[PDB]
């Protein structure tokens, strides 16, 4: 679980948006596993601008921060689970880490703010979903 808090904008994995997300809906994205909601507070978080391809996320299943190096952004092949069919996920980064289903939600951040959010992994592998292409997240 978890979500990124920006102006009057949470953005949360797609597969674990809630009733109340889908009531607030701003903006959806199946292939990028993305959904983004309205909030009535003022958000905790900033958004990373920038190309970098090192930084730390949180996983949960650990309870603590690693660091990683991670693919710049691309259509990457995920297979089937129970909340989608196999298909091609775009805008995902691959990293060497830890991850378990539930890390789904962990910030990735970077010296300059939040890059993307945990949404895939296995095998040592952890996929983080980017934002930092959406701009309007910040007007
Ligand atoms: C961080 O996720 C995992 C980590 C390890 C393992 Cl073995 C499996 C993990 O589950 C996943 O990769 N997915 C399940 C939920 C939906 C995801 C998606 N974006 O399509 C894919
Ligand atoms: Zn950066």
């Amino acid at each position: 679980s978890g979500a990124i808090y920006v102006g009057n904008y949470r953005v949360v994995n797609r597969h674990l948006a809630t009733h109340n997300d889908w009531a607030n809906l701003v903006w959806e994205d199946s292939s990028r596993d993305l959904l983004v909601s309205s909030t009535t507070a003022q958000g905790c978080d900033t958004i990373a601008r920038c190309d970098c391809q090192t930084g730390v996320y949180y996983c949960s299943s650990r309870r603590k921060h690693y660091p990683v190096s991670f693919s710049k952004p691309s259509l990457i092949f995920v297979e089937a689970s129970e909340y989608y069919p196999a298909r091609y996920q775009s805008h995902l980064m691959l990293a060497v880490g830890h991850s378990e289903p539930g890390d789904c939600g962990g910030i990735l951040r970077c010296q300059h703010g939040v890059v993307g959010i945990v949404s895939t992994g296995g095998n040592g592998l952890v996929g983080f979903a980017d934002v930092r292409d959406l701009l309007w997240l910040d007007e």
